[PDB]
């Protein structure tokens, strides 16, 4: 039983919030949305729910929250929060969970780039990139390695077109250099190597070439 104010209302959940009460927290946040269901708090109280089933191990039911108040409220204040919160979802401590995250916090940037999570968005984000690209490139040299030249490529495309402030861009170029050399696409090979020569003057691969 608690017939309050909506101001009260939300300032004890939001207690419960801090004491990790989240079981508790959530149960608040329900009766304020069902009894002042117009007002300001209720679609705040809708993020904080998501907040609470994030800091327990429910994060399905977080990512649901999510979606629902994105479509709910589309034209919120603190939907730069809303993505912001889906990225730490998805990211976890593989490529889908990681891409579905770089996903995630690259709409945030590029849809509320002044949001105070704009920068906690673009750190996490090269720190993704890298994983990624580290991965595509691994699988590059794998193909390479086994005279899978059309398959090695397709990585190095990738890294080159999808991954282009990394630092495996200038080693991706000497390989889909190699790559069109062995398969014998020549014009494809001279393009490459004119990209090289132009981002990276002084590069290795244009003295020497790619090294298995």
């Amino acid at each position: 039983t608690q017939d309050w104010s909506v101001e009260k209302l939300y300032a004890e959940a939001q207690d419960e919030l801090n004491s990790s009460n989240y079981t508790r927290a959530v149960k608040l946040y329900e009766i304020l949305e069902s009894r002042f269901p117009t007002s300001r708090h209720a679609r705040q109280s809708q993020l904080d729910t998501a907040y609470a089933y994030y800091k327990d191990d429910e994060k399905d039911k977080a990512l649901a929250a999510i979606e629902r108040f994105r479509r709910l409220h589309p034209q919120h204040p603190n939907m730069d929060y809303a993505l912001y919160l889906r990225g730490l979802v998805l990211f976890n401590e593989d490529p889908k969970a990681n891409r579905e995250a770089y996903q995630a916090f690259a709409e945030l940037v590029q849809r509320f780039p002044n949001s105070k999570y704009a920068a906690d968005a673009t750190a996490r984000m090269v720190k993704l990139v890298d994983a990624l690209g580290g991965n595509e490139m691994s699988v590059a040299r794998y193909y390479m390695k086994r005279g899978a030249y059309i398959a090695a490529a397709n990585r190095a495309k990738k890294i080159i077109g999808s991954y282009q402030n990394t630092r495996y861009v200038e080693e991706s170029l000497a390989i889909l250099e190699l790559a069109y050399k062995k398969l014998d696409k020549p014009q494809l090979a001279a393009d490459t190597r004119r990209v090289l020569e132009t981002n990276f003057p002084k590069s290795p691969f244009l003295t020497h070439a790619w090294q298995p």
